[PDB]
């Protein structure tokens, strides 16, 4: 709501207590200080400009007095709307803000593991590993996933729970992004001239390489144009790559409703990771042109324990057959899971059962 | 990443373009203008204090000179990393920093709108009285019993003239006005149930009155706020009336959170408060969770139901949600329902109780009174 102010009217004072803040559709007015009743002028403020907002910050008084230099109206900015929008606010964002205050009258930590990560990968400590994803029934290794790896020399092998996070939140996710997608693409056409070295015709036409893909780079512009440059630079075809996502791009929409299709349209399968967590498919399901989801590790390792755990798997798959999408089960880690899984009809999986992730020399033995 | 300084080193000069900024280590450092080769001293840094930010957020020149009083060792943070987290921020917070830069400045020298009006606009409309609760019927679908309702707020004003009404609703439930209104909402919604039920056993449906259910929408904040449970017990009190008869609609969102949030629904259920999942299949998903929570109902959201004759798979999805539900002991009820051809589906798929258009439309404590006794 808005209100009008006369002219010459003393809005508050020096010391009072800040109950409201004001933004200044019409009009001018003037903050001054007050010193052995001198009066010294600090600014003049305009249409759009803001005042009594530091006394909402920081709980402290009045810095200031402020009077109408003409008829002014004011839009009420409350004291509970300032503090809930800084509170929300980056914890760096909330430093920078009460530092200016404070000169006008964890985060180290933070900030220095951002610069350790991007340092890292400019000094070349990270590596993508390969973990197989192989047909239930036959136990042929049908393809793989590419996997983000950090082992830096003086804290050992990094946990990806670190610095995965820190990466994907973040605008080097772009020119990283962009090295994990060469970088395996690179390794493909390599997998696949072994395959066919040892005349595997058919394992090598229907190989698919995995990338996981983050919303970030994903909606960022020139995406698939970048990609098809990369692709056309190894010289391999769209249908062997197949881009892992979150269910969470569909949020947007400005390109993000079509760009899918848009990578659909050149023959790029697309899978959803971590299918019935975080934000959820089942709409956003009939919507996107989707080949695979991807059963997370936490709904597979309650199988056989948790009955009901049980339920939702099977009731994913058989949802997933309906609109002619395949299932990859992960996390698989004793046979008796994989058992259940292919009686309940998943037709792929991967997990520590057929194998750990591994480097690619170590990958291009495990095909043989 | 951190770096080492000599003492007396002018680490940057004013009217320098500004790089990067730091975070002090060890040390002290001395920042300081100049006029007429005086140097004029505006305060002393120390450990764990920053500068050289002003220059980054803003992309102006440094507003002051920086020396090393001692051997310090810096901690740097990129121009990259600071824009990059200030524009996130949200526009009334960048705003505010954009302000105070500018008179800091001047100092040692001498649709955001459009958001705050509104929700100043609603919670003003609320102490006008502008407000009030209307009531939909929840039907059995095989018999057409009216089983229950739900409360849905409605705002009698052309100013609330959004025809895309929902709007008001999440402008509410994302603000802290949530409290006081929630609590109006829930108070005035267990005074019409009581009204209810007395009509109810007045006729002589004893069973009718036992097992109808008033739902009422619950936002994640007022949930997570601490001493709910106590405040909706003392209104339950406050009317005479029993907890099986009150259903909590929710979320999903909910068990993103997890420090009260995943035993605050175990708490609810001790009470005998029936919990139920509004637009599920939207918005965030605990399927795994789903194992977890003590859930009575999920409500299949009005997008999926209006898509089910035309598109096929959305169908497909819709089947799976029922038979799902069902293989956990929860129940559906399956709303917007505007065409009989869809109550068939919706049946023949397995879904017991349904709401819409088709059986009512939302309508006032009066004219559900009268719809009872049909
Ligand atoms: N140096 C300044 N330049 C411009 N505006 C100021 C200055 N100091 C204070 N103000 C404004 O005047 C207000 C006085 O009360 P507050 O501290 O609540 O909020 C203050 C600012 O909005
Ligand atoms: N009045 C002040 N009090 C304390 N520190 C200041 C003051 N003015 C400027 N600074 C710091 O000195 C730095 C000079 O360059 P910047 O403007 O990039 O960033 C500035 C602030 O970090
Ligand atoms: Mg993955
Ligand atoms: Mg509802």
């Amino acid at each position: 709501q808005s209100v009008d102010i006369h002219k010459d009217q003393i809005i508050f004072s020096e010391g009072d207590a800040g109950d409201c803040a004001y933004i200044i559709e019409k009009g001018r007015v003037l903050i001054y200080l007050t010193k052995d009743k001198e009066e010294i002028p600090l600014t003049i403020l305009g249409e759009g400009e803001i005042f009594g907002e530091m006394a909402l910050i920081d709980n402290q008084n009045r810095s200031a007095s402020v009077r109408a230099l003409e008829d002014v109206r004011l839009a009420i900015v409350t004291k509970q709307q300032v503090l809930e929008r800084v509170s929300t606010a980056d914890k760096v964002v909330q430093l920078l803000m009460r530092v200016l205050l404070k000169r006008l009258r964890s985060a180290l930590d933070q900030i220095k593991l951002e610069n350790q990560i991007f340092q890292a990968f400019q000094n070349k400590e990270f590596e993508l590993f390969y973990q197989p994803i192989v047909n239930l029934k036959n136990k042929t290794i049908t393809g793989c996933e590419a996997l983000l790896r950090w082992n830096s020399p003086q804290h050992g092998l990094v946990s990806p729970n670190l610095f995965i996070d820190i990466i994907e939140n973040s605008s080097m996710v772009i020119p990283i992004g962009h090295w994990i997608i060469n970088q395996a693409l690179k390794d493909l056409r390599t997998i696949q001239d072994q395959l066919r070295l040892n005349k595997k015709e058919r394992m090598a036409d229907d190989f698919m390489m995995s990338i996981n893909i983050s919303g970030r780079q994903f909606t960022h512009s020139d995406f698939v144009n970048n990609l098809e440059d990369l692709r056309e630079k190894h010289d391999l075809h769209t249908q062997n790559i197949k881009l892992e996502m979150t269910e969470r791009i569909m949020m947007d929409g400005a390109i993000a409703i079509d760009a899918l299709n848009q990578c659909r349209s050149l023959g790029y399968a697309i899978s959803i990771d971590d299918f019935g967590t975080g934000f959820s498919g089942l709409q956003y399901l009939t919507q996107m042109p989707i080949s695979f989801l991807k059963i997370d590790r936490s709904f597979v390792m309650k199988i056989l324990s948790d009955p009901k755990s049980k339920a939702v798997v099977s009731s994913i798959i058989h949802l997933a057959h309906a609109m002619d999408i395949e299932v990859i089960a992960e996390g698989i880690e004793h046979h008796e899971e994989a058992l259940v899984l292919e009686t309940l009809g998943a037709r792929f999986g991967q997990g520590y059962l057929f194998s750990k992730p591994v480097d690619l020399g170590r990958f291009l033995k495990l095909i043989k």
